[PDB]
């Protein structure tokens, strides 16, 4: 029988820089978000596998093109995993376990920029299955 | 009459990074904790100033020495200050705002740390008044070089 | 091509009572913590809906029975749904919207502990499909 | 000798409801503030400073509430040797003015999680009100 468990979920790494701040607040807000996104997975243990969502957000502001800000996120998530062929292990490292941490990483973004006093940047769903399609044919691109 | 009046408290930098995880959630929780602190100042405006205060933590663990986490948080605000003679301004400046701004970036430092799943780190009050006296403390050799050039 | 869109993640309401302070600080920390979680789905416009998450926790400590603390926190949301199927719509909107929130309602929770200065409270997963499959078991009860 | 020993939230309430039909209008904020001390000895030359914070916004005009914050930020301090009324100044100026930048981002923290715009608490003359106190 598989198993597929969440042992632990915590922040690898974050970071949110703002530059041109104090002033920038000034101009009109007409946003250019630059998002991006990707997951690594490192076993662990036996049967224990680190699942990393690495996150990039950057809003822009169009005519400037001077940065309103630039967050960072590695929300990572440790899980027990054992008995599944090769192909659904990787919808499960793919697509399963990152869209479990999604919601958090969302959480954690919108909880930053809005440290910045910005207004609410809550994350759009991403659609984990199509990247694991994506994700598969990749490699046997590569291959 | 002397005026202070709070525009926008609000963040211009913030990092945290866990580099050895999930290892070493496995060792004893014997914390070494490194906290550096700072402020700086600048004017933006008619009376408007905009304080930023720098912090950094960083906790290692006594028997290997590993580092848990490293957080670093630039808390910043902009202020409407007038009607102060020039020794008010500076005790405003880098006690009375900086005050202001400390909950603000210690709840972040408290949020991040939890985030990483670690036991928590709720800095300890500092006083504000100090750093104002260092401040007073360092004009005289200050002055003498600003003279010297 | 169906419509799933976060509007505005919010609070509707937020609770934390710590009633025995600071003599609960002189107690050993052995908690008895007690959880319990509901949502509510509302049309407020036309494929906008105002999700939201209820949760309620109390701790108490076990030698003295006393409540170290009780909090209530009311994560909202309004999200544009459209184009989906019975089923997968109403999972939608008592599974995977109040999943989305959950992480919301979550640091909220951990937030208010930490000022009461207690031992951290960070809520464990839910299941809501689990929920969602016992929201059926209820309607079909008629 | 006077020191804090620990600083914390006895309790807090955040209710908005009227969300979420009113993100759509502007704002005409019309702030209703009202705030409280409290002394109590815990133990010995130990005393429990309580800040209370009322912080009801209305939107005036329309009328309805846009939010009702209520804090109750507090701490321990140790606090001994000092004349009758000079101790007043501690317990109901001093004490509570080293609280409240604490009672300040728990305010804007919550606001900031109903959406509205950024409320940071303006300074409050701790002082003055001492005055009103001994009356």
């Amino acid at each position: 029988q598989p198993v597929l468990q969440i042992q632990r979920i915590y922040v690898k790494d974050v970071s949110f820089e703002a530059p041109n701040l104090p002033h920038i607040f000034q101009q009109e807000w007409k946003p250019k978000l630059g998002f991006d996104l990707s997951t690594e997975t490192t076993q662990v243990g036996d049967d224990l596998y680190e699942v990393v969502l690495n996150i990039s957000v950057e809003t822009t502001l169009e005519d400037s093109g001077d940065v309103a800000f630039i967050c960072e996120v590695k929300q990572a998530g440790v899980f027990t995993i054992s008995g599944l062929e090769d192909v659904q292990m990787a919808h499960c490292l793919t697509s399963q376990c990152p869209n479990m941490l999604f919601p958090y990483a969302r959480e954690l973004v919108s909880n930053l920029v809005n440290r910045g006093t910005f207004p609410a940047l809550n994350l759009s769903p991403v659609n984990f299955d199509a990247l694991f399609v994506e994700y598969m044919n990749r490699q046997q691109a590569e291959n």
